[PDB]
């Protein structure tokens, strides 16, 4: 049952495909990947397809594959992209080195909604609620996203919203310090290397995004990492007392002590003319101690939804196994752990 493929040339690179997928065009040229828009005969829609570079180079990339495509393969969500399909033009484990993943192709990412704009009250409410709905899935098989930002959340003309992420999946509080697009969403404990980072990570980059679709600006657009804390601690201000309790180091502590102590601002009187209960919301999304944030699944019940919430219809993940993380494995290992997968995947209904 084997599909036929076809190869072409596409930005300088092979692209072998089934004659399933038609019509092959680059796009993003580069801030997707080497990623295609295509026509899906079987379904008359248009999706992307995604080709890994260089994916069993050595044990790093082969391990970011099956990374990857385990992630891909779990999510299962309205609100989260979901793999559509995973192929490869290989006969056999041999001759297996490339893979091809196939996603639903969106509309615009959330800059693009935006566009240095107010959106309406109504409008925030929508987009706000599906990414909380997504979030509560994918922190529910405890897996946080850490680079929440606009340029991931993507939506189609129906204003339906999902949760992707264009670059490196990092599943470790260590990568926190590795590279960084823009930190203009992290949170303010992964600014400090404070550690034992929480899924509420997440909702501090939401709480961003939302007062930037309110007010069509950047929250805390700082020009540097000094720059970007000293933004944030201006609105949330220095640690509380409970919160300095919970540093183990004295550097951090006298660091902490050595910047300049600013009182929390009310947000009432920065977010000047919106909705009292998206002020509210603000609130306890931003709060500086990560302990005290809210949560995703508390988020969705906050008054502010009234409007969208459904109890009964904001669905938690199966258990996902990440202890492939810690092991240490050989390359050919993890290639043929990759392989299998690629093997037992069944697509979703049509
Ligand atoms: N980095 C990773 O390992 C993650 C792992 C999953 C991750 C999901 C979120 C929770 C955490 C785990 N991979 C992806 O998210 C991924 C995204 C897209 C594609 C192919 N499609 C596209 O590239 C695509 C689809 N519409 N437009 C689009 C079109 C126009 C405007 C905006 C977007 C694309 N560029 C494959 C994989």
């Amino acid at each position: 049952e084997r599909p036929t493929f076809y190869r072409q040339e596409l930005n300088k690179t092979i692209w072998e495909v089934p004659e399933r997928y038609q019509n092959l065009s680059p796009v993003g040229s580069g801030a997707y990947g080497s990623v295609c828009a295509a026509f899906d005969t079987k379904t008359g829609h248009r999706v992307a397809v995604k080709k890994l570079s260089r994916p069993f180079q050595s044990i790093i990339h082969a391990k970011r594959t099956y990374r990857e495509l385990r992630l891909l393969k779990h999510m299962k969500h309205e609100n989260v992209i979901g793999l559509l399909d995973v192929f490869t033009p290989a006969r056999s484990l041999e001759e297996f080195n490339d893979v091809y993943l196939v996603t639903h192709l969106m509309g615009a990412d959330l800059n693009n909604i935006v566009k240095c704009q107010k959106l309406t009250d109504d409008h925030v409410q929508f987009l706000i609620y599906q990414i909380l709905r997504g979030l509560k899935y994918i922190h529910s098989a405890d897996i946080i996203h850490r680079d929440l930002k606009p340029s991931n959340l993507a939506v189609n003309e129906d204003c339906e919203l999902k949760i992707l992420d264009f670059g490196l999946a990092r599943h470790t509080d260590d990568e926190m310090t590795g590279y960084v697009a823009t930190r203009w969403y992290r949170a303010p404990e992964i600014m400090l290397n404070w550690m034992h980072y929480n899924q509420t990570v997440d909702i501090w980059s939401v709480g961003c995004i939302m007062a930037e679709l309110l007010t069509g600006r950047t929250l805390f657009p700082g020009t540097d990492h000094i720059d970007q804390l000293k933004l944030i601690l201006r609105l949330v201000g220095t640690p509380g007392a409970e919160l300095l309790k919970k540093i183990s180091s004295e550097s951090a502590r006298n660091y902490i002590q050595s910047l300049a102590q600013m009182p929390k601002m009310n947000f009432a009187n920065v977010f000047i003319g919106a909705n009292p209960l998206a002020v509210d919301l603000l609130e306890k999304m931003l709060v500086l101690d990560s302990d005290k944030r809210i949560t995703a699944a508390q988020a969705l019940a906050h008054a502010y939804f009234a409007q969208y919430h459904d109890p009964d219809d904001e669905p938690v993940a199966d258990p996902y196994d990440q202890s492939f993380e810690s092991r240490d494995l050989l390359i050919d290992e993890w290639k043929s752990l990759t392989y299998d997968e690629v093997i037992s995947f069944v697509p979703p209904p049509l």
